[PDB]
């Protein structure tokens, strides 16, 4: 039979439907995976407003349902991870480690690209739709490339936790241990204990930061990012600008100085400086929630040997990043099953999107 | 007491040629007979700071007198100046961030400090004056902390190239060798051919770039350029807004993809940002001039995982960095003499003025 | 001048607890009431100097009398002490390397003689002669003649003074070999070859750093249980035999899953092994050698075939000032876990004792309390 | 289809060589024929004279393009390209860490024949399969090999004796300095042995803005090359010098008291495998470029205090982005390639060739087809 899978499709006019979509057999070099869990991501919801059709969801893990013909490292069965890096492996980022952002393959810098599998292979309304990041998570069954995938081999694996290391745990992960490349012992500042915060947060603990000040307009987070290794705890002000109050009781609560790094995490534009307020001269800011539009900055901020960064995906190399994470939960130091705030059925996507934009989880996944 | 011919800063924008009084040297101070004075352009913004100061903070000269505790240095020692006259105890000095001391930066800390010597020391109408950088070179005799003095040793030494070591030269030498750690082989775009950014392109040329773009709003500093490493030339214009004209044309120049590094030093504070528009991603942007202003920056500049730098006199550690440049400067590769566009006597520092923001200088000194 | 119990290493290979005649502070130096003092191989070295010293060179305590220019600390003030002393002015200090300061360190500046990081020679005083004090310091005392930059201030309530005594050497040395010399990434996999004092220090800073998977290798199974403790995740029982540790190299590649490790330490002691941690890494992995070595042996060159990185690091890449407050934060939060380190604490009399007990291998750190 | 004599040197595996004719075969579809216009001597073709099997001779190689597999696009015949013997597979873990250099499956020393290598078939000699040195086998007029073998380049003009030793001695003497030591602008250097490789070194300290460049050799032809190259200080070693402890001592007299920041070792001598570390100041950086694969013995001494050894493979090529990177460097006049071109020879006196570099009258020496 010809295989209908129950999805989340955006329509491109700002809302979002349950509905099916027809997914073809793998070419060559695709892989057909059964989803069994999809997480959500801050993004999802912005994917609503891209003005165009696509299959819903950049986070998922699953079982391979069916490979291609030159597919030899995986077999029906097999437990997989999904990246949407989709990485070349030849381009000129590729072979400086920067999988991530190749320059052939990447959605966020090339995007459709070679990482998405061929595009009439997914179908609705009768027409070709494109998948959400090369992916598309939220549906019965994905249609992907073999660079999608990462073969993991786990008796009882859990597969809701498995699923937000495609992006939620890698990108807050990535940026505390790949581009900031945090040293034990040093003070920390996360701002916006959400999806990604949680993640810098239980990277900045594992790391060994002696200090970890959790940011939050929401006491429920703040209390989240209490159980992740939050070491200390400020709600701020959604009049305050540019965060500048929080940055006077960092140099409060640190006894004098700023912090040596601090994550930006809030998905507000306007706060894309504000981790540059946190630190110390010579310390490291990392804005993870990739801005695009025009604000303004005192440029004092800069002043004097602060480094500044905005990295993409945590700079993820996935056969390499995501068993290292495996390994850490397996270990009980990525703490996975806790971040899983609750489970829903696709048709519950909506309050599950609710819940998320409440600040009521940490994260949820649609679970199949 | 002695009476020292200056250039003293009046807090109006204006300055005046005049005597300074200047005292006998405490037990850890110094009285320093200057051979020659380099000019910065920060020298001009010193005249609108409103305090009458001691201009100057670029020197090199011969130690006149000793005071009580100085061991390590007698009277006829050549010595260069340096402004950082760090504290050697503080965090920063301790992480090895001499030219950020949190207890005698001038700049950091002044805002005064205990790099600059006492203030009855120095005096006009009949009160104690600052010295501009802990130092005011623009006067027969300066009186110093030994902090600020780095003792060197040289035959029939050219006082005037050693005189601008003091900033000009390590802030451009400095930012690309500490601070953006510019490997070999690789492309890098100097926007503002002075005299900072010759220093840049000197720098670059020393550290074994292979492509040197510079860039400038003067035909003149452009042909300059090209004496200190530059490969390739663009003329800007300047009405370019964030220089996207000029990013353009260094995609072109290097195949289709941005530099690998960046340096902005044109003392234009809506240019901020523009050393981001000229590198690829992962590329590394270092902001020289300082800004203390506010601007308005398209935040997609940052995308993807560019580090952004505004490093403080090139990371500056003077007993480590300027024997360092003193041996490159007699090896042959650090093109001190050619910088020396023109000398000037005391009572001409107008002239020096004028040909400073004309465009005329590389660098001009002023010699006693 | 004061008297001040203390045990004098004799040269002669004996010591004996007596009484040291203390000067009042010069300047620039400072009187400490020691209240714990940590124990290691090196205050047995000490006893065949053949001069004689004030042992000890770990410690902890309460600022008693301070000199005329210290303005940073008063009586009262607990501190930590350090060997490296460092003169904050030489090249080495100036890179940030102040645990090899060409000047004052007793390690490399001190050639047989004593350094600038010393107390002046004449403020402790034996049998009417001058005492020298065990890297600079001289813990095994009630009362310690050192200079400023032998001393870092904390404040807390309730300190256990016994867990702070052994920051001042093994704690640093272990943890510093990993976070600062190593840089060790977190996720990465490692290798610890020894697990006593230093090892297992190792063992707790690569945990605090995150390492995914941690291997302790031992020729003792109750150093193995130890290191369970501190966080190792699978353990090797070596063969006092194996050359090199050649075996032990081929059981990391299985149980890592056919490659080396991403970092190993050797932590030893023994000369021999001193390539031993090469053998465990992959290429291009980092290869650290704490134990320092300075008998002439043989290396199979192979090990070093392929970019490995290979470091014999001092003291842990100490700067006392900054790196002392961070491992206190750490013990504080709970991740370094000093309390559990601390395996007996005794008296100064019973100091014959707690170093048979320490060659006989039955402490992880023996701590003499006052 | 066609089979090609190509005239070649062999080792024959019992520590001799022979100039002789070695058939290439079609390539396969992910392999491509190259003609040979030049071929540098390593000092490390000597070495694969007593490797104890047949191998066709050469690993550094510039040439044009003759013939392309099936699935090759981005080749054409005639282009021009120069040879690496890293032949990445670009998918294994070192790969992935940007290691290309020591790839877990492709690799001719840390894997090896291996997937780098041609179909075994393809070349043949005495009617059997015979290996290429390093997946290439560049003494001989067409070499077959993986794709993953070129480096496309396009250059009017082109010196491809110049060109060709960029495939081993330029860039491990360069990557050694840049991509391994990661030397800093303004730091002292010291090089031990100025040959191939130390001279490669030489330059790239030069490039790289050394502010001191102490030029060690036995042999004083080797340092007036080294000033050619950028030596700024100059130290004939004696052949008794034991660790070169002698040198040792001056190199801290000629940079006043003080061991060097960063030193290379690249005799041959395994002997002298830890003298790097005698150079340098603690906390320095030493880097052993040749390889030694015996038992030697070392004074533990000279590793305290802080300082960093390494011993890394090609100078951690990655040959699609450093050989462009050396291109360029070339033709802007910094990398002195040309300069380096001691002697150009025929296939025939190889013999001479080798004599020449082990008697020390080349800086290289390149056989031009
Ligand atoms: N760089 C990347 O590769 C990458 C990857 C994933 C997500 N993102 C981006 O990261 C951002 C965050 O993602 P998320 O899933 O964690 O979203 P989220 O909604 O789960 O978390 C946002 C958090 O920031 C808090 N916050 C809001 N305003 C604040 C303020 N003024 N001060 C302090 N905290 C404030 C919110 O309460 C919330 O807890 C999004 O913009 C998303 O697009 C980037
Ligand atoms: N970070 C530090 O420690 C430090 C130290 C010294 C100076 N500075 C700062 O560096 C800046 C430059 O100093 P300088 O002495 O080199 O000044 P300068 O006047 O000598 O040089 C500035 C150059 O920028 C050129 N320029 C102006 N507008 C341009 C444009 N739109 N595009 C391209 N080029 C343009 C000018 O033609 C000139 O050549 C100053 O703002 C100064 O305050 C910083
Ligand atoms: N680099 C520095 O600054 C510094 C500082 C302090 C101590 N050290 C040195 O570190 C070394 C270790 O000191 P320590 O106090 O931990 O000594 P230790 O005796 O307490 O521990 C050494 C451990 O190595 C084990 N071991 C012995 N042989 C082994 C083998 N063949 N294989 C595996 N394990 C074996 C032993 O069972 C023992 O548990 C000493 O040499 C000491 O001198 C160095
Ligand atoms: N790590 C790698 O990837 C790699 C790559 C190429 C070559 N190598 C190795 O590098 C080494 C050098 O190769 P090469 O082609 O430059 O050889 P070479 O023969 O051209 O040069 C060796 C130099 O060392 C000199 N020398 C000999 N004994 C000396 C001594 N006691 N003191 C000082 N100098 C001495 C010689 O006079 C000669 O100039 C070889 O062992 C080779 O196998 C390694
Ligand atoms: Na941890
Ligand atoms: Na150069
Ligand atoms: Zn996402
Ligand atoms: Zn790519
Ligand atoms: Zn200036
Ligand atoms: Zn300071
Ligand atoms: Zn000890
Ligand atoms: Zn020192
Ligand atoms: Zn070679
Ligand atoms: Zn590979």
């Amino acid at each position: 039979m010809s295989i209908q899978s129950k999805s989340a499709v955006a329509k491109g006019d700002g809302s979002f439907t349950i509905t099916h979509v027809t997914v073809a057999e793998p070419k060559a070099d695709e892989l057909l995976v059964k989803i069994k869990a999809a997480g959500l991501c801050h993004t999802d919801y912005d994917s609503l407003s891209w003005g165009k059709p696509i299959v819903m969801g950049h986070e998922g893990a699953g079982v391979v349902e069916k490979v291609g013909s030159d597919i030899k490292d995986l077999k029906k069965g097999d437990q997989v991870l999904l990246n949407w890096a989709t990485p070349c492996m030849h381009c000129f980022q590729c072979q400086e480690g920067n999988q991530h952002i190749c320059e052939n393959n990447s959605p966020v810098v090339a995007g459709h690209t070679p990482g998405h599998a061929h595009l009439e292979g997914s179908q609705w309304e009768g027409k070709p739709i494109e998948r959400s990041f090369n992916l598309g998570t939220l549906s019965e069954y994905a249609l992907v490339k073999e660079s999608a995938v990462v073969k993991i081999e786990e008796e009882n694996l859990n597969f809701s936790a498995a699923s937000i290391i495609s992006c939620g745990v890698m990108t807050g992960y990535g940026s505390v241990v790949n581009s900031a490349k945090l040293a034990a012992g040093s003070s920390a500042v996360i701002l916006g204990c959400g999806g990604v915060g949680l993640n810098v947060i239980n990277a900045c603990e594992i790391s060994g930061a002696g200090r970890i000040i959790a940011v939050d307009i929401n006491p429920n987070k703040l209390e989240l990012a209490k159980q992740f290794g939050a070491t200390d705890v400020i709600l701020a002000d959604k009049t305050d600008v540019g965060l500048a109050n929080v940055a006077e009781q960092v140099k409060e609560v640190l006894g004098g100085r700023g912090a040596d790094y601090a994550f930006e995490c809030t998905a507000i534009p306007a706060l894309g400086a504000a981790p540059l307020a946190m630190v110390r001269n010579a310390g490291t800011a990392v804005q993870v929630s990739g801005i695009e539009e025009d604000i303004t900055i005192d440029m004092r901020l800069f002043e004097w040997d602060k480094i500044y960064i905005n990295p993409l995906y945590g700079k993820c190399r996935p056969q390499i990043d995501f068993p290292k994470l495996m390994q850490l939960y397996k270990k009980g130091d990525l703490k996975l099953d806790e971040m899983i705030t609750k489970e829903y059925k696709l048709d519950d996507l909506q309050q599950a999107l609710d819940d998320m934009l409440a600040g009521k989880n940490a994260k949820g996944v649609v679970v199949f």
